[PDB]
């Protein structure tokens, strides 16, 4: 077993959010998929708490309202699952949890994951572990086990690595790479308080497959052209197109049937108010959808916009990802 190092962690101890950019759904089917690190992040303390066992959880995110409460069961879990693999024992001595960072937790933006992130590089410091980023991301795999299932990793390796990734069934598992990128990312990223079943929603885009297999293909090699493109975009640091790409990736995702109605009003109102592009993220069917600002300023009119003509913008973040290099 691990014994405690430290009495208290001084570092500063996080798990970035994430968005997919391009690709949710087809990346199921081999497509390369775009995933976004956020700087927005969540912040995990821990120190000892002498004669009182267990894990005491001061659970301070700013989470939309019921979020913490309807999550706590896996996170109970999922906490349980991290101290286990890192082979840490509180049943003599515990330790006092305080979880915080401005990150939003709401479906669709990884927030389970940026938890379990935060929570590995915390023990990692009190117990003097000294894991490497390999290692937080397996602890970050292992603990998101403890909630709804199933990870395929992707939200744990953002949270861990934040950035642009690269994420591909390759050759028959999940595939990371970072991408590089010489730009900010200006992102207004949207709620809509509606909860979906990834399991559910990916199962009935197979079900179309196998009723439609050479509508599909036809989708899925409309979706590897765009994806190609948006790479290019990106080493290019051509926004404006990578915008359009979206927008196309949006279109596709409607062709699968993963939209809905709240998700249309939403992009449409983030392309009025002249996002670059725009497009549901994740699972679709309710969650979270993306635009990228082309500045800064810009951000303002369409967080502006969306709240004056958008009703169904249940809850409006400024995100950004944090270029590579310079």
């Amino acid at each position: 077993m691990s014994k405690p190092v430290k009495s208290k962690t001084t570092g500063k101890n996080i798990g970035y959010g994430k968005v997919i950019l391009f690709g949710e759904h087809f990346v199921v089917h081999g497509a390369e998929a775009i995933v976004a690190g956020i700087s927005e992040y969540t912040e995990c303390r821990l120190e000892i708490n002498p004669g009182v066992p267990g894990l005491q959880v001061d659970d301070q995110r700013p989470a939309i309202p019921g979020y913490i409460a309807q999550k706590r069961d896996e996170q109970i879990k999922a906490h349980q699952l991290v101290l286990d693999h890192l082979k840490v024992d509180l049943s003599g001595d515990g330790l006092k949890m305080f979880i915080g960072g401005p990150l939003v937790p709401s479906s669709g933006i990884g927030a389970s994951a940026s938890d379990v992130v935060a929570f590995s590089r915390a023990l990692s410091e009190l117990y003097q572990l000294n894991l490497t980023d390999e290692e937080v991301n397996l602890s970050a795999f292992v603990g998101e086990g403890g909630y709804h299932g199933t990870p395929s990793g992707a939200d744990n390796t953002a949270a861990t690595y934040g950035g642009l990734i690269l994420y591909r069934r390759q050759n028959g598992k999940s595939v990371f790479k970072p991408i590089a990128f010489q730009q900010r990312l200006y992102l207004v990223v949207v709620g809509t308080g509606i909860n979906a079943s990834t399991a559910k929603v990916v199962n009935d885009v197979h079900k179309m497959k196998q009723q439609q297999p050479v509508q599909f293909k036809r989708l899925y090699d409309n979706y590897t052209h765009i994806v190609s493109q948006a790479r290019e975009a990106l080493q290019k640091g051509d926004l404006q197109r990578l915008g359009q790409l979206m927008n196309a990736n949006h279109d596709l995702c409607r062709q699968i049937d993963v939209s809905c109605r709240e998700l249309e009003s939403i992009v449409q109102t983030c392309r009025t108010y002249g996002a670059l592009g725009a497009k549901l993220s994740g699972t679709g069917r309710g969650g979270i959808a993306v635009a990228l600002a082309a500045s800064s300023d810009q951000r303002d009119a369409i967080v502006k916009g969306l709240k004056a003509k958008c009703p169904e913008a249940k809850f409006i973040w400024r995100y950004t990802v944090q270029p590579s290099a310079a």
